[PDB]
This record gives C-alpha cells, sequence and structure tokens, in this order.
C-alpha cells in the first residue's frame, strides 16, 4: 500500500512503517545521486504522520552496503568530494532529529559508507551470516568521512572504534553485537521478519511516546547531564499533554487494553 | 543514630548511612517521599561522620516500581512538570554529595524506582530481585526523572534507546553484563555483602574516596582537558590532607595507615 | 642503518616508521619529574620527526612496566611543587592524543597507579597473559589518581566501573581488564613484543597518512559535540583527499595492485 | 494590597500574577544559612503556584540590597560545613534558571559578594541610577566568589573583564554596570521600583506560557551546543504551538484586535 | 553562467558573489516552499566552486522580511508546524557549513523569522533608515522558533537575548550596531553599494583562507577551546598546502602584490 | 634578573617581566617559544612569583608574529609541529598559578596579538598603534590560536569580520569591543601596569591565584559543573592562612597581612 519507486531507491509504507529498500547496483556503491533520493526519502517520511518507524533495507543479494562509489570518487575535483561528502552527512543527521525510529537491516556486507549509513539509525539488526561489518576506508588512503570515525567512536568506544579504524579490519555479526555494533543478531533467513516483528511492536504502541523517547536520547547526549535532563523534561510536557497519556494511565489504572492513537 | 519518617527510615553507624524505604507494597512514590528523600540527603551532607549512603527497601518484592501511578492521574500538568522537576533535582544532589551512595537492590527496579538507583554512584543487586528497567512508554510517557539520559550514557545510548522504547525490563545478569548495575550478589547474601563494600570505603581514606567520587561523577561532564584541572582541584585538597601524610608515611614505613577522614 | 639514542630514565629507537620508549628507571619503574622532563622531550623529538608514525612505549624491567609516581620523591614535597609536578606529567600524557603518531602502551608487567595513567593517555594498550596487576590504588594513600587517571579510566571503561575501581583502588588482571575495555589487546605473556611489533609494523606499512588523521580525528574528536566532531573529521579527509596516497590508494585499488604509500 | 506571607528573613506577596521576595535579614542583609533555606523555600513555593508568572527579588533595607554571606557566620563554621553551606547556596541558585518564572532582580543599594551572586543567578538586573556599588569584593577576604560569581559574572560580561574584576574585588557604578551588561537597566533611584514592577506587569498581562518557555530555552539552552540547543527550543516551541494562547494570539493578530491571554 | 531565478526568490552569480534577491510577498513573510527554494540555492552555491560570498537581500521595499506567514502557520496542525520549523532550522544550519562567507544586506525591516534569517548569515549589515529589527514572536504567544533565541543568545548575550525575547520589544538600526546584533550600519541609500564594495574586497583576496576562516570560527565556536584549536590547525593544515599560501607568503617577501587564485 | 637570547626575565617582589627582544618587529622563531614556554616553567616552579607581565624591548612592536622568512622555509609537516608547539605553550598560560598581564606599548598584531590573547589580560597604550590579525592577507589563518581566541573573547560574528579582512584596529577601538582591558597614556602605560600587577602581588594571591583558575578553566565547562571547579578551588581558600587573615582583618577592620598561603 502506498509504495513509491525511485531510481535507486524505493518506499514502501504501512500500517505506521515505512520501508526504504536500497537497489543501487550489485554491491550497492552509492553516489551523488543515491543520497539525494534518501534525503528526499527522510524529508518525505517526516512530513507523513502515519509513519511511526522507517526500516533501512537491501533488495541487493549479498550487500547492504559497500559505501560510496569509487570509481564515481575518481573523477572527483577535491572541493567537489567536500562537498559531497558534506550533504551526505547532513542527509544522515537527519535522522537522529526524524520523530520515526530508524532500524536498520543489515543482511549483507555493511562496510564504508554502508556502515556510515547504519551508525546514522537508531538501531541495527544483522543476519547470523550477514557477512562483513568495519570501516576499511583507511585501506584506500582516505578515513571513514560520513560520521563513521565520530558515531563509532561513540558507540562502541574511542579506543575500540581507533583500532577499527586504522587497521580498516571487519568483523562478524556475532563479534558486532558483543562490542554494541549492533543490537541484535538474528538468525538469516529470519532477518526480516524478525525486524519487522519488532518495528510492528513499535507502530502499536504508544508512538508519541516512543518517537519523544528516541528524540530525548539521540539528541540528548550531545547535552551536558544538568541541562540534558532539561530536554527530557520538556519531551515528558508534550507526553503529559497528549492523549494516549491520557489513555495510558487509564487503561493500565483499569487493567485494560490502551488504545494508542499516536497524539 | 535512628530518625523514622513516614516513608522512609535512616540508620547512622561507623560512617554509614542507610536510607530504608517503606512507603507502600511496591514502593510507589508521591512528592512528599520525596521531600523526605531530599531531607536525608541534606541531613547526611552536613554530618560529617557519613562516607557511605546505602539506599535500600524494607517491602520484599520490590525496590520501588517508579511513581505512583494513581497519585499522578489527573494531576495538572503544570503539577506534574513542578513535580517531575523536584524529584529530578533531588536526585542530581547526589553525585554532589561527599559520601558514596550505594543502590541496594533486592527486589524490582523499575521506571522511577531505575531512576533513582541510577542517580546513585554504585548499584548492587540480588541474582533473584527480579526486574530492572524502564517500563514509563506502556503508560504513554517516558522516563522523565533523568531515566532516559542516566540510562544512555551509563549503557551506551543505542542500548538505552532500544530498552527505553520497547519498555522491556531485564534480569541481574544481563544488567551486569551492559553496565546497568556493578554487582550480582546471591539474593541471600546482598545485604551483607553490600555493607561490607561500605565497611570498606568506611574504614579506608575516606577523604580520597570522597573526592574520588565527586572527581568523576562531575568531571565527566567536562571536556577532558579542563576535567582533569578538575580532578587536579580535588588532588590538592588531598595532598594537604592529614591522611595523606599518614597514608605516604605508613606507606613507606611498611605499616597500617590510621585514617582520620580529614 | 637502526638509530639508538639513549638517558637514563629511557631509551628511544627508531627504525622503520617505529618509535620504541623503552623505559629503564628502577626495580619498578617509579618515576619523578626528572622521568617525565625525559618522556616529554622523546613525544616532542617524535613529534618533529616526520618518518615516525607509529610509537610503542615499554619497559626493560623484569615485573613492571611501571608502579606509578616515586613515594619517596612525592612525598618530602611542598604542596606547590607536588601540583606543579602533577600539572607538568598531565600536559606530557596530553601532548599524545595531539601527535600524529599512534601511541601503543605495551603491557608486559604491573601497570597501576601513574603507570596505568600513563598507559591510558595513549592511543591503545596491548598486555601479555601473565603480565600480573593493572589498576590505580592511589586510594590506599590518601591521594587519588591525580594524573589524568579518575578522567580518562571513566571515559575508557564507564564513569560507575572507573568508580568502583577507583574508590576500592583494587587491581585486576589482564583478562578482567580485556573484558571491561580497559586494553585492547592480551597476547601471550612470550610474544607480547613480538605481536605489538607486528601491530605496528603493519601500521607502519599502510597509508600512514590516512592512519595519523584518523587518530587525531577519534581522540580530539571525542571531546566535541557530535555535529561540529564531523566537521573536524571533514577536515581530516580534505587533507586526506589532498594527498598523494589517496591518489594512489583508489587507482591501486581500481587497477587492482598492491598501493605503494609514501606516507603523504 | 497583594497577598503577603512573611518568614523570619524575608517576606513574599503575591498579587496579579506576581510574586515579590523582600529581603529584610539585617542592617546589610548578609546572610547565613536559615536566610538561604527560606529562599529555597519560597522558589519551591512560587514554582508550584501555576498563577505566579514573575518574581522580583528586591530589598526592605534602605542601603543595601545585600553584602554577601554574613562574615561572623562564616568565621565559625568548620571548613566541611562552608563547603556544605555553600553549595546549598549554590543549588538554591540554580533553581531560579529552572523555574517557570522570570526572576527580576530590583537592585535599589549595595550589590556586592554573595549579594551581587544572587542577582547574577536571576534573569534579569534593574538597577537604580544612585544604587551605589556593585561586584565582588570576596578576594578582599581571601576568599573567592563562591556562589557562582567567578562562573555567572565571567558568561555575563566576558571572562576577561570578569577576571578583572574579580582578582581586583573592586565595585563599579549602576551607569559602569549597565554598558557592560551586568544590569539590563538603570532606572530613577526615586522610581526604581515602580518601574521594575511596570516591567513585571507588562510580563505578567502578556501570552505567559510563551514568556515562560523563551526564559526556559535561553537560560538552559546557553549552556547546549548550538545544534540540539535549537532542538530543545524546538520542543518548547512544540508546546507553545499546542498552547490556548498561540491559537488566540495568531488570531487576534489577524483580526487586527487585541489578544485575550490566558496564560494556558 | 547566469543569474537564474524561481518563484519566491533569484540568485545573481558574478565574479565569485551570488546574491540571493528575496521575492516572496509584501512583507517578505514566508512558508514552506519559500525555504525549499532558499535550501536549493543555498546547495546550488555550495557546488559552484566560484562562488566566494553570498549576499542576501530583498526586492520587497521596506521588508527584508517579517518572517513565517502567520496564516499559514495559524492554520496548519502541530505536527506539521514541527517538521516546518525542522527544516527552516536546519536549511539556517547550513548557512555556517558553507565555504562561502554569507552576508545579510538589511534594507527593510528584519523581525521574527526574518532576524533569524538574518542570524544564520555570517554578518549583518543594514541600512541606517532600515526600520525595526528584532522577534516580536511573543506577542503572538510563540517564540522565535527557529534558532532565534539561541543565536539570539550567543550574539548578543543571554540576558540582553532574554529582555529582547520575552517583551518582543524591536529595535532601531543605531540600537542593533551598539549590542552587536549587526555588523554595519551603512547610509541607507549606499547600503546595498558598501555591502557589495566590502563583498567584493573578500572576493578579491586569498579566498581559501577567507572560507577557512570562515568554518573555523563558526563550528569552533561549538568546542571546548583546547580542541577548538586543533580543528583551527586542520584547516590551517589545507592553507599551508594551497597555492595561495605559497603566493601571498612569497609575495609578502617579494615586496609585491599577490595573485591569489583561490586554492 | 635571568637572561636567555630571545628574551628575558626580570623577578622582584612576587613580579616577573618578560621582556621580549627578539628582533626589529619582535617576529619570532620556533627557538623564542622554546625559550618563552621555559620561561612559563620557571616561573610555575616559583612559589614567589604571583604576577608575570609580558612586555617588549622593542619601541614600535610588541610583536608582528611569525617570522615569514622561517617559515616560508618549513615543510608543510613541519609547520604543523610549529604551530602545535607554540598553541600548546600558549595554553600553558591559562593553567599557571600567576596571572599573565600582556603590556601593549607597539603594535600587537598576528602571532603577536595571539600570543597577547593567551595572557589573562592585556593593558595598551593610546599611542601604542595597532592590533589585529592580518594573516590572511598572506593566504593563511591565525593558526596559534587567534580565530578562537578572539572569537570568544569579542564575539564569534566581530572576530569573523577581523579575521576575514586582516584589518587592524586602534588601542581605543580595542578598548570598545573588549579586545583589551586597559588604554593607559603611551608615556605611562609600563607604570600603570606594573602599579596594577604590584596591587595584585601585595593582596591575597592565593585567592587571585584560585580565581584566575576557576574563570580561564571553568569558562569551558557547563555552568552546572564550572560552579563544582569553583567550588574546590574555593575549598582550598578556605583552609588557607589568609583566609583566616582576611576573615579576622575585616571584622576586627584592621588591615591584613598576606602570606600567599
Amino acid at each position: 500500500a502506498v509504495e513509491t519507486k525511485k531510481q535507486y531507491l524505493t518506499v514502501f509504507k504501512e500500517d505506521g512503517i515505512a520501508e526504504i529498500h536500497l537497489h543501487i547496483n550489485k554491491s550497492n556503491s552509492y553516489d551523488l545521486e543515491f543520497y539525494k533520493e534518501f534525503n528526499a526519502a527522510i524529508d518525505d517520511i517526516r512530513f507523513d504522520p502515519d509513519i511511526k518507524v522507517v526500516i533501512v533495507m537491501s533488495d541487493v543479494p549479498k550487500f547492504f552496503s559497500a559505501g560510496a562509489d569509487i570509481n564515481f570518487l575518481r573523477s572527483a575535483d577535491p572541493r567537489f568530494k567536500t562537498q559531497f561528502c558534506l550533504f551526505c552527512n547532513e542527509t544522515l543527521d537527519k535522522i537522529a532529529r526524524s520523530p520515526q525510529v530508524y532500524i536498520a537491516c543489515l543482511e549483507g556486507h555493511t562496510v564504508g559508507g554502508g556502515l556510515e549509513m547504519a551508525l546514522a539509525c537508531d538501531l541495527r539488526f544483522m543476519g547470523d551470516e550477514a557477512g562483513k561489518i568495519g570501516l576499511p576506508e583507511v585501506s584506500l588512503g582516505v578515513l571513514a568521512g560520513t560520521g563513521g570515525t565520530q558515531r563509532l567512536a561513540r558507540l562502541i568506544g574511542y579506543s575500540r572504534a581507533l583500532d577499527m579504524n586504522i587497521t580498516g579490519e571487519t568483523i562478524t555479526p556475532q563479534e558486532a553485537l558483543e562490542i554494541g555494533l549492533v543490537n541484535r543478531v538474528f538468525p538469516q533467513a529470519e532477518t526480516r521478519e524478525r525486524t519487522r516483528e519488532y518495528a510492528r511492536k513499535l507502530a502499536n504502541s504508544a508512538t508519541y511516546a516512543v518517537s519523544n523517547i528516541k528524540l530525548a536520547i539521540m539528541n540528548g547526549k550531545e547535552m551536558p547531564l544538568n541541562v540534558a535532563i532539561r530536554y527530557e523534561g520538556e519531551l515528558q510536557n508534550l507526553l503529559f499533554r497528549s492523549e494516549d497519556a491520557k489513555e495510558g494511565l487509564s487503561a493500565f489504572l483499569e487493567k485494560r487494553q490502551p488504545n494508542w492513537k499516536g497524539i
């Protein structure tokens, strides 16, 4: 229901969940045109009141994404590369400010720009046989410049991130799970359904609160504790005035099922 | 030594103060409880003899289930705002107090209950204590007493986000593995093993322990280059302390240090 | 071919893009002000040496990497001298995160107090499986880990976990250190130096300009808010896009051949 | 005609959305721990009163707003007590910036030391043109402005100017205070109270929910990196967009008529 | 290339200077469509290596901008408003990350969202007869929600900004200059010219240094000093490797006129 | 008096004076900074020094910045390290116990202003000349803290305007934008600067010192914890000899006998 296809990407919308399917090429190596579409999708989904969760997945076998297209980067003026990197970063930055919870469904290789895109998502689920995950940019004389060095350091620790970034080595889904690089490892041929089940459980709950919780944590982490709780407190104020908060406190007190409306 | 309030009791002995929570069957609090809790924190702050504070529940299956849902029902939204602000500022005080605060978790520690525990410096839980987490989302609201923020900083933002949006609670063992608690003791030995730890602290160079607690809890909020400056001033206070003179000597003379906490 | 320069507290060896700072102060490598003055000089020297891309800090003392500050020297000093002694040591350790070279602490023995603090200031920490004890026992003396210990430990392994270790002063094993993220690798004791050098060799033999800018991006970027941290990362990347290794690296990849890194 | 509630060292008056906290400790309004407990209590009471939109802090003592801490009280306390005393006073002042009411310090007399620190903690400062002296002379006593004075002054008028004023301990005039941004207004001595009240009444009679969220946005948002500070500003705005006053305010503007504010 | 147009705005590119002329409404009150065009103008200029300076000005008499359209805002639902505000904010946030120096030429009223846009620019020049400047949002029951409260506080001081925001009172160009709300105050008639003169001088200098100086200050101000200087250092490293640094450096020794090339 | 190649250090009555006598326009190189750094370390370990004044022995210049000849010669990688060292040296001032005062009697531009900026206070003469950052006219920026310290001192927009045009300003204008703390009649700039320093050295110097540290380092911290830092510095003061002597003298209304401890 309501699926708008594009050149390198397709968006499916249904039951409060939007699915952004990637299909750029055989390794999903992106260029500036792909990000233009990806950015347009986030904007579109942001303005869509119905969507509570966005799952980002790949339609390309064995690959979620391998990163930027090296061939596209060859005939690139340095100043162009700069603006190209800047636009990709700003696009990824938008996810943390969006009301929907973004989930990266990793079924294939997620390296370089590929992992950077997943790191920008709120959560990451991976198949027990998805392959490699990491940032090998160093093997090309460059670094993970799409927030990879900064987001990985914050996600798994600055020392562990430094190790991975300088050696450019990739790891397994199981290893990514233990260091917190991903939130869940599901059996391979069961990754999509288990991801969708999680997203479905979110879409059918107090979605206004799940969204505010998402904003509280993602943007509050950049703030000094004493004022971060002020930000958290304003998001709560909005919830205290919502319909679901009333319906929720009631249903609980009446031992009945809550009728979530998302507002 | 003993000071009983309506929802809480404070026991002081051998440099250790224990705050016992006895609000109700699930220890679900209201504004009145927090006023008493705040008063206890202030009283203990002005008592130079207390070096460690252990917060524990006298209620069987609960440390604290959080805010009394009924008490907040139909309460004015502006009131809730002020109620939350007061509860937050009260919890914020722990990180600025000289005593090391330890949360002794023997029962369920959820919602406001966990938020209170998160504001403590350390957390020790029993292997059969139950569940621990933030289920607020199931009510259409969030962990607004510092839960979203302190959990994110303690166990990681992504892991905290996952727990907060699903509202699912985990076990003590799981909590230990992700760093949500510092120790998991045999249920029946939880209280004694916590007191044991507290006693070792209270019998050591307590001025150092105190300044160490301050350096870390408040220093973590500063850029590293100036945080070490803060750590430095706390060190300057220790270098001029009596225990520091005694500690350096007792060490060179291969003997047992006689700490005074000064 | 291989140059070696020595002093009384430490010796610096330089070879094929790697510098090794060997510590030989005393039975437990307990340091004083003069030691740090030499360590600081080594850092400055290495910084101004374009050929060095990696630095390994190791100890030539049997059972110790370093037990921290010399209590004999530490005491007997005026509180104002201690303040300045500590400030200088901290500023010295602070210089590592700002240096182009990747600093690796090769831990083969006890690494406690100031010893661990020095190790915490390095970019990576590798320890032997029989290296001994690692922790911050300063509290047992009535003082605290004042050379960055309380702050760096908290940021590395978590504030509550660091609080616990600092207030009790208890030390842990190499294995336990590995599980909480205190060290990055635990190698078989007799292979510690070997495997550490092997790791450094691989770095020195790769796109060292990228390696260097990556280290700067993370160590200094972690102190900035995310939205601007990526800007700092972007400028470091700009420098890399303008380097020769980048050109070389991209060509070798498309032309499917081993790239020949020049470090610039 | 305001509702009046008197304490031992202060009196709180309430009327038409405005609360006034009158200080009457002693001849120089030098405070002790008891005063601050009453001040803290007043802040809490007002916070829980949804009718109060603005709070004006003023003195009933002729030539002094407040000269700071009672030096007698301060001299006889254990250093550990002083620490807790200062900590309590600071936390009390910190609460102003988190409160929904706009706090205005009405300075008609000398405002020095802890007196200025209390004023610095308020959102705005209005001073009469013959109020006297203002500054932090703590250094002349061998101590510093420990109630947030060094920090808030630096942030308000600039760190170098604040440093100069703190290290010398010299006070300045209301006109000099105004030019460096230490106070927001200088009114004729004779009508300093009425004009402060007039400013307060305009606020209290406007879209108070917007005034409050604006005060919160700026005072707490200034502690956040810009990219997320605007997110905080955004949630406060979201609360207004859902307010009754926003609907009315926008309508009144379109209908070119006077808004009927409800504060909700 | 040329001086391309759009609906509510037109961009003129010439000799390293791009002028964004606003012509939205008789008061230049904007809506979402306008910001979309403004965002597009920003992106286009970014990817144009020849543009060094960007001048934003109004073609509408007596108004630089009066802010958002109250009709567009009044009737919109809360959730839409949120996304609308978020988009405008992210658009303005981009100016500080752009290589070009942004100058706001204020010849008419600059209030509410109008001032907020000017605040997001690097510099502000205003005519001595330009009229009023301030944030009157509070008189509508809302606040300066597009970076207004935050940038004003950082620019002129939190307490002064607070005073201005809660009273909604606007001030004169002269008073604005006194508090640093604007950088220059030119004679009304000589405003567009003096602004272009200043922009001309910039475009004819070591333009790479100017760009990096702007990036160093606008983004570095968000960092703790000790690392802010590291950021300044990397931007400097780029300058040390540029052709202009080598030029201006030697030219300086040779008591000669530097021939800048922007690289 | 302790003399060095590029500078000289004079110590007396609790005040240390670092006189710059590098060259014609006091345009520095790496060696100069190695000496400045050494001076800072020496002064730090001298419990007698309470104030430090940086002044020039050169008539029309405080300092014109980095020596362009010495610079051009350098390789890009050397420049990085050269700058890094200079920056770290200037950073040490904000962490030192002494209050640093830059005495500006001549031109203070580029690296010259960057050095002055790292000092705690700046006093300048009404006929001292120009002050600013003209690095842009060379194709580079004020890479030794200039862009960052200026922005924080006079405001980011005003600093941006000055940095991109490289325009220098007069002493009077500097005072107006807060670039300097004082402007004295040329002839009495050193005299009046030394009076200020003298009044500092003769007061409760431990307090003056902790105040300088509280402000300079606390400004890099969030307010809620910055006040904690301020609090610990105050705890040290409450335990000093002077605090007791200061509190007494006031209640006994007698001039206090400071000891600096």
